[PDB]
Protein backbone atom coordinates (compact mmCIF):
# COMPACT_ATOMS: atom_id res chain seq x y z
CA UNK A 1 0.00 0.00 0.00
CA UNK A 2 2.88 2.51 0.67
CA UNK A 3 6.11 2.41 -1.34
CA UNK A 4 5.11 0.71 -4.60
CA UNK A 5 4.21 3.85 -6.58
CA UNK A 6 5.56 4.23 -10.12
CA UNK A 7 8.37 6.74 -10.37
CA UNK A 8 9.38 7.73 -13.88
CA UNK A 9 11.89 10.59 -14.21
CA UNK A 10 12.73 9.44 -17.77
CA UNK A 11 9.17 10.46 -18.75
CA UNK A 12 10.05 14.13 -18.19
CA UNK A 13 12.53 16.55 -19.73
CA UNK A 14 15.52 17.41 -17.51
CA UNK A 15 14.82 21.15 -17.71
CA UNK A 16 11.24 20.63 -16.58
CA UNK A 17 12.42 18.57 -13.60
CA UNK A 18 15.04 21.19 -12.67
CA UNK A 19 12.34 23.85 -12.80
CA UNK A 20 10.05 21.86 -10.49
CA UNK A 21 13.11 21.53 -8.27
CA UNK A 22 13.45 25.30 -8.35
CA UNK A 23 9.83 25.77 -7.19
CA UNK A 24 10.23 23.12 -4.51
CA UNK A 25 13.31 24.86 -3.19
CA UNK A 26 11.21 28.00 -2.60
CA UNK A 27 8.55 26.33 -0.50
CA UNK A 28 9.35 22.79 0.75
CA UNK A 29 10.20 22.91 4.47
CA UNK A 30 9.15 26.55 4.91
CA UNK A 31 6.18 28.07 6.76
CA UNK A 32 2.98 29.21 5.06
CA UNK A 33 2.97 26.39 2.47
CA UNK A 34 1.85 26.98 -1.11
CA UNK A 35 -0.14 24.36 -3.11
CA UNK A 36 3.16 22.69 -4.18
CA UNK A 37 4.35 22.41 -0.57
CA UNK A 38 0.91 21.17 0.43
CA UNK A 39 1.03 18.56 -2.35
CA UNK A 40 4.42 17.29 -1.23
CA UNK A 41 3.36 17.06 2.43
CA UNK A 42 0.51 14.73 1.62
CA UNK A 43 -2.35 17.19 1.35
CA UNK A 44 -4.52 16.90 -1.76
CA UNK A 45 -4.57 20.14 -3.73
CA UNK A 46 -6.64 21.86 -6.43
CA UNK A 47 -4.85 21.44 -9.82
CA UNK A 48 -5.52 25.03 -10.89
CA UNK A 49 -3.75 26.56 -7.90
CA UNK A 50 -0.83 24.25 -8.65
CA UNK A 51 -0.78 25.35 -12.28
CA UNK A 52 -0.34 28.96 -11.24
CA UNK A 53 2.72 27.93 -9.20
CA UNK A 54 4.46 25.43 -11.55
CA UNK A 55 2.77 26.10 -14.90
CA UNK A 56 0.64 23.77 -17.02
CA UNK A 57 3.90 22.14 -18.11
CA UNK A 58 4.96 21.74 -14.47
CA UNK A 59 1.56 20.17 -13.76
CA UNK A 60 2.03 17.66 -16.59
CA UNK A 61 5.61 17.00 -15.46
CA UNK A 62 4.29 16.23 -11.95
CA UNK A 63 1.89 13.69 -13.45
CA UNK A 64 4.24 12.15 -16.02
CA UNK A 65 7.00 11.55 -13.48
CA UNK A 66 4.70 9.89 -10.93
CA UNK A 67 5.22 12.75 -8.50
CA UNK A 68 1.49 13.50 -8.55
CA UNK A 69 -1.63 11.52 -9.45
CA UNK A 70 -4.98 12.90 -10.67
CA UNK A 71 -7.83 11.96 -8.32
CA UNK A 72 -10.20 13.81 -10.67
CA UNK A 73 -11.01 16.94 -8.63
CA UNK A 74 -7.69 17.07 -6.74
CA UNK A 75 -4.05 16.05 -7.17
CA UNK A 76 -2.22 14.15 -4.43
CA UNK A 77 1.35 12.87 -4.15
CA UNK A 78 2.60 9.49 -2.91
CA UNK A 79 5.88 11.19 -2.01
CA UNK A 80 6.94 13.73 0.62
CA UNK A 81 9.39 16.59 0.18
CA UNK A 82 12.46 17.43 2.24
CA UNK A 83 14.92 20.31 2.00
CA UNK A 84 18.28 20.01 3.71
CA UNK A 85 21.98 20.74 3.16
CA UNK A 86 21.38 22.57 -0.10
CA UNK A 87 19.37 19.79 -1.63
CA UNK A 88 15.68 19.05 -2.24
CA UNK A 89 14.71 15.38 -1.75
CA UNK A 90 11.52 13.44 -2.35
CA UNK A 91 10.93 10.20 -0.50
CA UNK A 92 8.20 7.91 0.85
CA UNK A 93 6.22 9.18 3.83
CA UNK A 94 7.31 7.87 7.23
CA UNK A 95 4.83 5.04 8.00
CA UNK A 96 4.69 1.80 9.94
CA UNK A 97 6.00 -1.59 8.78
CA UNK A 98 2.54 -3.10 8.25
CA UNK A 99 1.72 -0.71 5.43
CA UNK A 100 5.12 -0.77 3.70
CA UNK A 101 5.63 -2.07 0.18
CA UNK A 102 8.71 -4.26 -0.30
CA UNK A 103 10.23 -1.35 -2.29
CA UNK A 104 9.49 1.21 0.43
CA UNK A 105 12.24 3.85 0.43
CA UNK A 106 13.93 5.15 3.61
CA UNK A 107 11.93 8.29 4.56
CA UNK A 108 15.16 9.99 5.72
CA UNK A 109 15.21 8.77 9.34
CA UNK A 110 18.93 9.36 9.95
CA UNK A 111 19.97 11.21 6.77
CA UNK A 112 20.36 14.66 8.30
CA UNK A 113 22.38 13.38 11.28
CA UNK A 114 24.60 11.29 9.02
CA UNK A 115 25.35 14.18 6.68
CA UNK A 116 26.56 16.14 9.73
CA UNK A 117 28.85 13.27 10.78
CA UNK A 118 30.46 12.88 7.35
CA UNK A 119 33.99 14.22 6.88
CA UNK A 120 33.86 17.58 5.11
CA UNK A 121 36.56 16.80 2.53
CA UNK A 122 35.63 16.20 -1.09
CA UNK A 123 37.58 14.56 -3.90
CA UNK A 124 37.54 12.66 -7.18
CA UNK A 125 35.01 9.85 -7.05
CA UNK A 126 32.39 8.83 -4.46
CA UNK A 127 30.17 5.81 -3.91
CA UNK A 128 26.90 5.81 -1.96
CA UNK A 129 26.01 2.21 -1.12
CA UNK A 130 22.30 1.57 -0.71
CA UNK A 131 21.53 5.07 -1.98
CA UNK A 132 17.76 5.02 -1.19
CA UNK A 133 16.24 8.43 -2.01
CA UNK A 134 19.71 9.48 -3.11
CA UNK A 135 20.05 12.07 -0.37
CA UNK A 136 23.68 11.28 0.54
CA UNK A 137 24.61 11.02 -3.16
CA UNK A 138 23.13 14.47 -3.78
CA UNK A 139 25.11 16.06 -0.98
CA UNK A 140 28.37 14.37 -2.00
CA UNK A 141 27.96 15.69 -5.56
CA UNK A 142 28.87 19.19 -4.38
CA UNK A 143 32.28 17.96 -3.11
CA UNK A 144 33.16 15.19 -5.53
CA UNK A 145 33.83 15.17 -9.26
CA UNK A 146 31.43 12.29 -9.78
CA UNK A 147 29.19 10.21 -7.54
CA UNK A 148 27.66 6.78 -8.05
CA UNK A 149 24.70 5.65 -5.93
CA UNK A 150 23.71 2.00 -5.86
CA UNK A 151 20.60 0.19 -4.67
CA UNK A 152 19.03 -3.25 -5.12
CA UNK A 153 15.63 -1.54 -4.85
CA UNK A 154 14.87 -0.48 -8.44
CA UNK A 155 12.33 2.04 -7.22
CA UNK A 156 14.99 3.71 -5.06
CA UNK A 157 17.17 3.97 -8.14
CA UNK A 158 14.34 5.77 -9.97
CA UNK A 159 13.68 8.05 -6.99
CA UNK A 160 17.37 8.91 -6.75
CA UNK A 161 17.52 9.82 -10.45
CA UNK A 162 14.43 11.98 -10.12
CA UNK A 163 15.98 13.67 -7.10
CA UNK A 164 19.24 14.29 -8.98
CA UNK A 165 17.21 15.80 -11.82
CA UNK A 166 15.08 17.97 -9.48
CA UNK A 167 18.29 19.53 -8.13
CA UNK A 168 19.76 19.91 -11.65
CA UNK A 169 22.76 17.80 -10.59
CA UNK A 170 24.87 16.54 -13.53
CA UNK A 171 27.71 14.58 -11.91
CA UNK A 172 25.58 11.93 -10.15
CA UNK A 173 24.75 8.52 -11.56
CA UNK A 174 22.59 5.74 -10.12
CA UNK A 175 22.62 1.99 -10.84
CA UNK A 176 20.44 -0.95 -9.83
CA UNK A 177 22.38 -3.91 -8.49
CA UNK A 178 23.43 -6.06 -5.56
CA UNK A 179 26.04 -4.32 -3.38
CA UNK A 180 29.29 -3.58 -5.26
CA UNK A 181 28.35 -5.50 -8.40
CA UNK A 182 27.32 -2.51 -10.57
CA UNK A 183 30.03 -0.27 -9.10
CA UNK A 184 32.99 -0.56 -11.47
CA UNK A 185 36.48 0.53 -10.45
CA UNK A 186 37.70 2.00 -7.16
CA UNK A 187 36.48 5.02 -5.18
CA UNK A 188 37.97 7.88 -3.16
CA UNK A 189 34.93 7.86 -0.93
CA UNK A 190 32.33 5.33 0.15
CA UNK A 191 29.25 5.97 2.27
CA UNK A 192 26.94 3.25 3.52
CA UNK A 193 23.83 3.97 5.58
CA UNK A 194 23.46 0.29 6.27
CA UNK A 195 20.10 -1.48 6.55
CA UNK A 196 20.80 -2.85 10.03
CA UNK A 197 18.97 -2.37 13.31
CA UNK A 198 17.71 -5.09 15.65
CA UNK A 199 17.39 -8.08 13.35
CA UNK A 200 20.75 -9.57 14.36
CA UNK A 201 21.91 -11.95 11.62
CA UNK A 202 18.57 -12.40 9.93
CA UNK A 203 17.35 -10.89 6.69
CA UNK A 204 13.95 -9.31 7.34
CA UNK A 205 13.75 -6.89 4.40
CA UNK A 206 15.73 -4.33 2.41
CA UNK A 207 15.74 -1.92 5.41
CA UNK A 208 16.77 -4.61 7.94
CA UNK A 209 18.88 -7.00 5.97
CA UNK A 210 20.96 -8.54 8.73
CA UNK A 211 24.67 -8.66 9.56
CA UNK A 212 25.55 -10.66 6.40
CA UNK A 213 25.10 -7.46 4.33
CA UNK A 214 27.76 -5.83 6.51
CA UNK A 215 30.04 -8.84 6.08
CA UNK A 216 29.64 -8.71 2.29
CA UNK A 217 30.23 -4.98 2.36
CA UNK A 218 33.41 -5.06 4.43
CA UNK A 219 34.91 -8.14 2.74
CA UNK A 220 34.66 -6.41 -0.62
CA UNK A 221 35.52 -2.87 0.46
CA UNK A 222 39.33 -3.33 0.33
CA UNK A 223 39.22 -4.01 -3.43
CA UNK A 224 36.80 -1.09 -4.03
CA UNK A 225 38.73 1.60 -2.17
CA UNK A 226 41.44 3.86 -3.60
CA UNK A 227 44.54 4.10 -1.42
CA UNK A 228 44.00 6.95 1.03
CA UNK A 229 40.26 6.54 0.57
CA UNK A 230 37.58 7.11 3.20
CA UNK A 231 34.73 4.78 4.19
CA UNK A 232 31.82 5.93 6.36
CA UNK A 233 29.20 3.51 7.64
CA UNK A 234 26.15 3.99 9.85
CA UNK A 235 25.41 0.62 11.43
CA UNK A 236 24.21 -1.57 14.26
CA UNK A 237 26.61 -4.03 15.86
CA UNK A 238 25.88 -7.10 18.02
CA UNK A 239 28.45 -8.25 20.54
CA UNK A 240 27.93 -11.84 21.58
CA UNK A 241 29.60 -13.44 24.60
CA UNK A 242 33.07 -14.53 23.45
CA UNK A 243 32.25 -13.02 20.06
CA UNK A 244 32.54 -9.21 19.69
CA UNK A 245 31.57 -7.45 16.48
CA UNK A 246 34.99 -5.79 16.08
CA UNK A 247 36.88 -9.06 15.69
CA UNK A 248 34.45 -10.18 12.98
CA UNK A 249 34.87 -6.78 11.37
CA UNK A 250 38.66 -7.12 11.59
CA UNK A 251 38.49 -10.53 9.89
CA UNK A 252 36.14 -9.34 7.15
CA UNK A 253 38.31 -6.34 6.28
CA UNK A 254 41.57 -8.27 6.30
CA UNK A 255 42.71 -5.35 8.42
CA UNK A 256 46.39 -6.09 9.00
CA UNK A 257 46.75 -7.62 5.56
CA UNK A 258 45.16 -4.76 3.58
CA UNK A 259 46.66 -2.07 5.82
CA UNK A 260 43.52 -0.17 6.86
CA UNK A 261 42.82 2.11 9.81
CA UNK A 262 39.31 1.74 11.27
CA UNK A 263 37.53 3.72 13.98
CA UNK A 264 34.26 2.69 15.54
CA UNK A 265 32.39 5.51 17.23
CA UNK A 266 29.72 3.95 19.48
CA UNK A 267 26.71 6.15 20.19
CA UNK A 268 24.04 3.88 21.68
CA UNK A 269 24.15 0.68 23.66
CA UNK A 270 21.97 -1.84 25.50
CA UNK A 271 22.47 -5.21 27.20
CA UNK A 272 21.06 -8.09 25.19
CA UNK A 273 19.00 -10.93 26.62
CA UNK A 274 21.91 -13.33 26.26
CA UNK A 275 24.65 -11.43 28.11
CA UNK A 276 25.89 -9.84 24.90
CA UNK A 277 25.49 -6.25 23.70
CA UNK A 278 23.72 -4.38 20.93
CA UNK A 279 25.31 -1.13 19.76
CA UNK A 280 24.57 1.58 17.25
CA UNK A 281 27.39 3.68 15.88
CA UNK A 282 29.44 5.17 13.09
CA UNK A 283 32.41 3.39 11.51
CA UNK A 284 35.14 5.27 9.68
CA UNK A 285 37.90 3.87 7.47
CA UNK A 286 40.49 6.60 6.87
CA UNK A 287 44.25 6.86 6.09
CA UNK A 288 46.72 6.46 8.94
CA UNK A 289 48.21 3.88 11.34
CA UNK A 290 46.85 0.41 10.57
CA UNK A 291 44.56 -0.93 13.30
CA UNK A 292 41.11 -0.82 14.88
CA UNK A 293 39.99 1.67 17.52
CA UNK A 294 36.71 2.00 19.44
CA UNK A 295 35.72 5.37 20.89
CA UNK A 296 32.61 6.59 22.71
CA UNK A 297 30.62 9.33 20.95
CA UNK A 298 27.04 9.85 22.09
CA UNK A 299 26.24 11.83 18.94
CA UNK A 300 22.54 10.87 19.02
CA UNK A 301 22.13 12.62 22.39
CA UNK A 302 24.16 15.59 21.22
CA UNK A 303 22.17 15.78 17.98
CA UNK A 304 18.99 15.72 20.04
CA UNK A 305 20.09 18.54 22.38
CA UNK A 306 21.45 20.55 19.42
N1 LIG B 1 22.01 -5.92 -1.40
C1 LIG B 1 21.85 -4.60 -1.48
N2 LIG B 1 22.56 -3.91 -2.44
C2 LIG B 1 22.42 -2.55 -2.53
N3 LIG B 1 21.57 -1.88 -1.66
C3 LIG B 1 20.87 -2.54 -0.72
C4 LIG B 1 21.00 -3.91 -0.60
N4 LIG B 1 20.21 -4.29 0.42
C5 LIG B 1 19.59 -3.21 0.94
N5 LIG B 1 20.00 -2.10 0.24
C6 LIG B 1 19.60 -0.70 0.42
O1 LIG B 1 20.27 -0.04 1.47
C7 LIG B 1 19.50 1.10 1.86
C8 LIG B 1 19.57 1.34 3.37
S1 LIG B 1 18.64 2.81 3.93
C9 LIG B 1 19.71 4.17 3.38
C10 LIG B 1 19.13 4.98 2.22
C11 LIG B 1 19.84 6.31 1.94
N6 LIG B 1 21.26 6.10 1.65
C12 LIG B 1 19.68 7.26 3.12
O2 LIG B 1 20.62 7.50 3.87
O3 LIG B 1 18.61 7.79 3.36
C13 LIG B 1 18.08 0.84 1.36
O4 LIG B 1 17.74 1.79 0.37
C14 LIG B 1 18.12 -0.55 0.76
O5 LIG B 1 17.29 -0.69 -0.37
MG1 LIG C 1 11.04 -3.50 7.63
Amino acid sequence: IVGGSTIQPERVDAAALRQLGDAMRKVVGSADPTPLADLLSGTPVDPDELTREVGADGRQALLDSGMAVDDGTTFSSPLRGHQLHGVVVLSDPDVEEEVQHRWYVDPLWEADLLIRLMLRRGGARALDMGCGSGVLSLVLADRYESVLGVDVNPRAVALSRLNAALNGLTNVTFREGDMFEPAEGRFSRIVFNSPTNEEGNEFVDLLEAGEPILETFFRNVPRKLESGGIVEVNLAMNDYPGDPFRERLADWLGLTENGLRVQIFTSQRRATESGGEWKRGWLVVAPGPVGLTEVEWPYHDRYEED
